[PDB]
């Protein structure tokens, strides 16, 4: 279940850059400035996971989710209409002020996302696809006393339907269970933590896929973050038996309890 955009309604402007199996554009609807993720030509099973996220986003409603407008589905095309976030990607923002973010900013952060993330884990939603390309920044906190402000993006194309060597590019992020789960997001949520600690330098991410993938096979752990209050979670987070991982419900209570 989702809206029905018409090809009339929307114009495409900019390309902002590429996704999985996608590319991003700043557009237009109607005039409201949006983001269209315009699929690759597609067999049928790719473009029915990209309706399951479609159908997901649209069911879903949190001060820290971005929305979904709804899809254009018209002969091969299938363009996602999403909400257009004033300062884009986390990752690429933390990689730009890289030595100038301090900790206090990291934690807001952590806890905004982790309120996405229990209420999603409340409805047993899965996202599948957390980390900082996929976190969007409403509100930089740059001036003396503000703070920033997060919105989780949509998923894209559900994990499920992409191949093996997709989900390798996915590593550190992807939950190691997911390479050959109610779970799953706990391990991403702990990776997007050392990436933002990290200022957007998540490790491996550079590493070749047969180094990425031993290091899963050997179960190797993941360094301790930068930001001490966020050690101890990041370690029972990142644990590879998916059922020690705590709950979202729990993660949260644990920031606000720092
Ligand atoms: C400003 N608002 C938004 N910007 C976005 N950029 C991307 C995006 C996606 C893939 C690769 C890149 C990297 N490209 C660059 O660094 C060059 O910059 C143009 N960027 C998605 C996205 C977005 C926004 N609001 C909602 N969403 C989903």
């Amino acid at each position: 279940s989702f809206h029905r955009v018409d090809q009339k309604e929307i114009t495409q402007l900019s390309h902002l850059g590429q996704g999985t199996r996608t590319n991003v554009y700043e557009g237009r609807l109607r005039e409201l400035r949006v983001v269209l993720k315009v699929l690759d030509p597609s067999h049928h099973d790719i473009a029915l996971a990209f309706y399951e996220t479609a159908s997901l986003m649209s069911q879903v409603s949190h001060t820290h989710l971005a929305f979904v407008h709804g899809v254009c589905v018209r002969g091969p095309e299938n363009i996602m209409v999403t909400e257009y976030v004033e300062h884009g990607p986390l990752d690429v923002w933390l990689r730009r002020e890289r030595g100038h973010v301090p900790m206090a900013w990291k934690m807001v952060v952590a806890q905004q996302l982790a309120s996405a993330l229990s209420y999603l884990e409340n409805k047993n939603l899965v996202h599948g696809n957390v980390c900082g390309r996929n976190i969007l920044l409403a509100r930089l906190g740059l001036a003396e006393g503000t703070s920033p402000f997060i919105k989780l993006s949509d998923p894209g194309v559900g994990l499920g339907a992409l191949s093996r060597e997709e989900r390798v590019e996915r590593i550190p992020w992807l939950a190691p269970e997911c390479l050959p789960s109610t779970a799953m997001d706990k391990w991403g949520f702990g990776a997007t933590l050392l990436e933002i600690c990290f200022d957007g330098e998540a490790p491996l991410q550079s590493r070749s896929p047969s180094e990425k993938e031993h290091f899963y096979q050997r179960q190797h752990r993941l360094p301790e973050p930068s930001c001490p209050q966020l050690a101890t979670l990041t370690s029972q987070c990142l644990t590879y038996e998916p059922t020690q991982r705590p709950s979202f419900r729990t993660i949260l209570r644990d920031l606000t309890r720092l």
